[PDB]
C-alpha cells in the first residue's frame, strides 16, 4: 500500500528518489543498496519479513491473494529456496532481505501478472 511505500521511502536513507519510486510502485526492485534496503523496510512493515527469524510464508501468502493455509508445496519450495540462499551468513541485513525476497519475487510478478522460515 501507499503509506509503507511512502513511509519506507522516507525510513531508507536515498530511497525518497523519485526514479526508484518510479520503479517501487511499479514492482520492480533493482539490485541496488538503496532497494535492498527498501525492500527490508517494507519487508518489516507489512511483517512478511524479519531480519532474524526470515521470511513469514504464510503471511505472503496470503499478500498473495489468498485466504487459507499455504499449499504444501509453496511452503516447502520456498524454505529450500531460502535455506540455500544462507541467509544467517549475509551480515548485511539489507542484503539478506533483499537476497530473501529474490526466493518470492517469481510468485509475486505471476499474481501482478506464522509460518516463518527461520523458526
Ligand atoms: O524484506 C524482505 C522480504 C522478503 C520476503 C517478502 C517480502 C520482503
Ligand atoms: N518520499
Ligand atoms: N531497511
Ligand atoms: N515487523
Ligand atoms: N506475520
Ligand atoms: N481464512
Ligand atoms: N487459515
Ligand atoms: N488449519
Ligand atoms: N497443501
Ligand atoms: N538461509
Amino acid at each position: 500500500n501507499e503509506s509503507v511505500i511512502e513511509s519506507c521511502s522516507n525510513a531508507v536513507q536515498g530511497a525518497a528518489n523519485d526514479e526508484l519510486k518510479v520503479h517501487y510502485r511499479a514492482n520492480e526492485f533493482p539490485d541496488d543498496p538503496v532497494t535492498h534496503c527498501f525492500v527490508r523496510c517494507i519487508g518489516l512493515e507489512l511483517n512478511l519479513y524479519d531480519d532474524k527469524y526470515g521470511v513469514d510464508l504464510q503471511a505472503n501468502w496470503e499478500n498473495l491473494g489468498n485466504s487459507d493455509d499455504a499449499d504444501e508445496e509453496f511452503v516447502a519450495k520456498h524454505r529450500a529456496c531460502l535455506e540455500a540462499k544462507n541467509l544467517e551468513t549475509i551480515e548485511d541485513l539489507c542484503e539478506r532481505a533483499y537476497s530473501a525476497f529474490q526466493c518470492l519475487r517469481e510468485d509475486y510478478e505471476m499474481y501482478q501478472n506464522e509460518l516463518w522460515s527461520h523458526p
